[PDB]
C-alpha cells in the first residue's frame, strides 16, 4: 500500500537523511586516514561510504515523491584524528543497529510495511559489521597494532601486492617503494 | 651507474611493457567477470590492474631517457569467459614470478644494479601472491564453491555490506536487493 501520510515514510526520509550524511563524513575521515598514515583504514572509510550510499538508494526507492519535513538531530561536525573518527563513526552505527533501524523496522511492522521493515532490520544487519570494522581498527591504533604484532605473520601492500613476513610491516615497500602506511595483515576470504 | 647500453635497461623496459600490458588486460577480464556475476573477483581483477600499474611505474622511474627498442613475446588476445580468464592470469603471472623476473635480477645483479635485482626480486613476491588469488578463484568456479560451501559460514554484500549466515549467499541481498553476484565470504583481515 501507499506511504503516504505514515509514519513509516518520514522515518524513511530521515533514514535517508542520516545515511547521506554518513556518506560525506565517512568519505571525509578516509582522506584524513589517509594523511595519518592509514592506508587500509583510509580505504575501509571509502567502502563503508560507498555502502552507505547504497543503503540509501534503497531507502530513496520507496518513496512517492513531494517534499517532506523532517525532524532529527544530526553529528555537528567534526574531524579529527583518525581514531577519533573511528570511534565516532562506530558510535552512529551503534545507534543505528540498535535503536534507530530496529524502531523504524517496528513501526514498519505496525503500520503494514512488511518489505521496508525487512529492511531496515537488514540495513541494520550491515550497520553492525561496520562498527565491528571501525571498532577493530580504533583499538589496533590504541595498541599499537595497525602496523606491528606479536608473532611473525604475512603483511601485504595495498599499493603494489608486496608481500612481507615478519612480525611487522617494513618501513618502505621494497617492491614499490611506499611508505609502511600501505600495508596490511594478507587476507584471504575466499 | 648508469643503465645506458646494458641488458639490465633493455630487461628494465621489457618488463614495464609487459606490465603495462597485463594491466589493461586484467581490466578487460574484470570487466567480463562483472557480465558473467562474479564482483569480488571483477573487483581483485581490477586491483590487481592497480598494483600492475605500479610494478610499472617503479620500473619506469628508473630509466634514463630515450627510445629503446625491444624483442619481446606478448599473449596476442583473448577475451573468455572469467574461469579462462582467471587461468590465463595465473600463467603470466606464473611465468613472470618464476622466469622472467628470477632472471632479470640475476642480470641485474651481474652487472652491479643491486637495488634494480632487488625490485625486481620484489615484484616477484608480488606476482606470485597475483598467481594464488586467480588460481584460488579459479578452483572456486570450477567447483561451484563461489557462492557455495559444505559448511554454513558468514557471506558479506560487497554492495551494501550486509551478511548474511549459511551454506551459501542469498539470491537477493535482503538490504539492497542486489543479485548474488555481489556476495563474497567475510573477511577479516585486522
Ligand atoms: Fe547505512
Ligand atoms: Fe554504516
Ligand atoms: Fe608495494
Ligand atoms: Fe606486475
Ligand atoms: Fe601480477
Ligand atoms: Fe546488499
Amino acid at each position: 500500500k501507499s506511504l503516504k501520510g505514515s509514519r513509516t515514510e518520514k522515518n524513511i526520509l530521515t533514514a535517508f537523511a542520516g545515511e547521506s550524511q554518513a556518506r560525506n563524513r565517512y568519505n571525509y575521515f578516509g582522506g584524513q586516514a589517509k594523511k595519518d598514515g592509514f592506508v587500509q583504514i583510509s580505504d575501509i572509510f571509502a567502502e563503508t561510504a560507498d555502502q552507505e550510499r547504497e543503503h540509501a538508494k534503497r531507502l530513496f526507492k520507496f518513496l512517492e515523491g513531494g517534499d517532506l519535513e523532517i525532524v532529527a538531530a544530526f553529528p555537528a561536525g567534526i574531524i579529527a584524528d583518525t581514531h577519533a573518527n573511528l570511534i565516532a563513526s562506530a558510535a552512529g552505527e551503534h545507534h543505528e543497529y540498535t535503536e534507530m533501524y530496529p524502531s523504524f523496522a517496528r513501526i514498519a511492522r505496525e503500520e503494514g510495511y512488511e518489505e521496508i521493515a525487512r529492511v531496515f532490520a537488514s540495513i541494520a544487519v550491515a550497520e553492525e559489521f561496520h562498527e565491528k570494522r571501525f571498532l577493530d581498527f580504533a583499538r589496533n591504533i590504541k595498541e599499537g597494532r595497525v602496523f606491528l604484532r606479536e608473532q611473525a605473520t604475512k603483511w601485504r601492500c595495498r599499493n603494489c601486492g608486496y608481500v612481507h613476513e615478519g612480525t611487522g610491516a617494513p618501513e618502505l615497500c621494497p617492491a614499490c617503494a611506499h611508505p609502511k602506511a600501505h600495508f596490511e595483515l594478507l587476507g584471504i576470504n575466499w
